[PDB]
């Protein structure tokens, strides 16, 4: 599923991401835009052999099991394919664990490079929330 901007904002808000660990909703929407272009089916392979999955590009090196990343952990205790669902529940629940781990949203390279320090409120502007 390819979400609309406001559609995703509302789904994320419903799932408790607004101001989660101090990160306003606009941060999460911005991250999803540049990580996956709002596409729940996005996948990308990394140099080390791990793969990033879903709307928030969660990495199989640490967070999910895809059966092909030897010596990796599965800290979210889920198969990576669960992160590709049209239902964003699994992605959100895992993102909450990631953002709580000490490094905040800096875990997401696109957030650090393209959202951090910008006017992220612009990403939820006009939305019915
Ligand atoms: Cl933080």
């Amino acid at each position: 599923k390819v979400f609309g901007r406001c559609e995703l904002a509302a789904a994320m808000k419903r799932h408790g991401l607004d101001n989660y660990r101090g990160y306003s909703l606009g941060n999460w929407v911005c991250a999803a835009k540049f990580e996956s272009n709002f596409n729940t089916q996005a996948t990308n392979r990394n140099t080390d052999g791990s793969t990033d999955y879903g709307i928030l590009q969660i990495n199989s090196r640490w967070w999910c099991n895809d059966g092909r990343t030897p010596g990796s952990r599965n800290l979210c205790n889920i198969p990576c394919s669960a992160l590709l669902s049209s239902d964003i529940t699994a992605s959100v629940n895992c993102a909450k664990k990631i953002v709580s781990d000490g490094n905040g949203m800096n875990a997401w390279v696109a957030w650090r490079n393209r959202c951090k320090g910008t006017d992220v409120q612009a990403w939820i502007r006009g939305c019915r929330l």
